[PDB]
């Protein structure tokens, strides 16, 4: 048996992403983590010498917000952005100061332990599905649709 309420379904406005300026965000779904200390570590040799926040959407037990970091700002946009998105194992990384070949990394690590929704500098909008339990992550508008074709 199970509950269904009309509330339920494609949230009409998508869910805008705090970017901070000159920040680069990462946003996943992780793979049988069950704490944000996974992905600080698998990306701390990446973000050394560059300033970062992580978030992660614990799905269960005690179902928080979950936090990691050295930089307040970038902290706090990622806890803001797990909350907005509110779907279990949701992560959402914000790195700034940081060479392209280290975000480059952060993401394909975070790969080994995730799948990648999002990760770009462009604003950026999750499109979310508010279901009974939670929410689900469905997709990302990353940037704009294009204007033209190249010459
Ligand atoms: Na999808």
């Amino acid at each position: 048996h199970h509950h269904h309420h009309h509330s339920s379904g494609l949230v009409p406005r998508g869910s805008h992403m705090v970017i901070p300026a000159e920040a680069n965000i990462i946003v996943g779904y992780s793979h049988f983590i069950k704490t944000v200390e996974d992905l600080n570590e698998i990306i701390r040799t990446h973000v050394p010498g560059s300033k970062y926040g992580i978030g992660f959407s614990e799905a269960s037990g005690d179902r928080l917000i979950r936090y990691d970091g050295n930089d307040d700002d970038l902290v706090k946009a990622c806890i803001e952005n797990i909350r907005r998105i509110s779907a279990g194992h949701t992560f959402v990384i914000l790195i700034r100061n940081a060479y392209p070949i280290n975000i480059l990394n952060a993401v394909k690590m975070c790969q080994e332990v995730g799948s990648i929704f999002a990760a770009t500098a462009n604003p950026l909008q999750i499109i979310v599905y508010k279901g009974e339990r939670g929410n689900g992550v469905l997709g990302v508008i990353d940037g704009y649709s294009p204007v033209g074709v190249e010459s």
